[PDB]
């Protein structure tokens, strides 16, 4: 079954943490579709392009990642980068 893990701002650090909550869940589905999962509501948000097309497909019920992705205080007008989390989830792939 897809591996799901919990990551925390404590582990990643405030400087790179990219979400409006202190813990989120990461997974990698068959096809290398990466998603972030909300631990209280279980809603999924696409992390990479493959996942965005699964959503766009109608195959996966999910919301835009911008719903929980926070702005970058060091890059005004832009969102905090997902690359630290994409690199963590890509390692759950199989």
């Amino acid at each position: 079954a897809p591996q799901v893990i919990t990551v925390s701002r404590f582990e990643v650090g405030k400087d790179k943490w990219a979400f409006n909550r202190e813990e989120v869940m990461l997974t990698c589905r068959p096809g290398n579709a990466l998603y972030v999962i909300n631990p209280s509501t279980l809603v999924q948000y696409p992390l990479n392009d493959i996942a965005q097309k699964e959503v766009a497909s109608g195959k996966t019920n999910a919301q835009p990642i911008s719903v929980i992705q926070i702005d970058d205080p060091n890059n005004p007008g832009e969102k905090m980068s997902l690359a630290p989390f994409i690199e963590r989830a890509e390692k759950l792939c199989v």
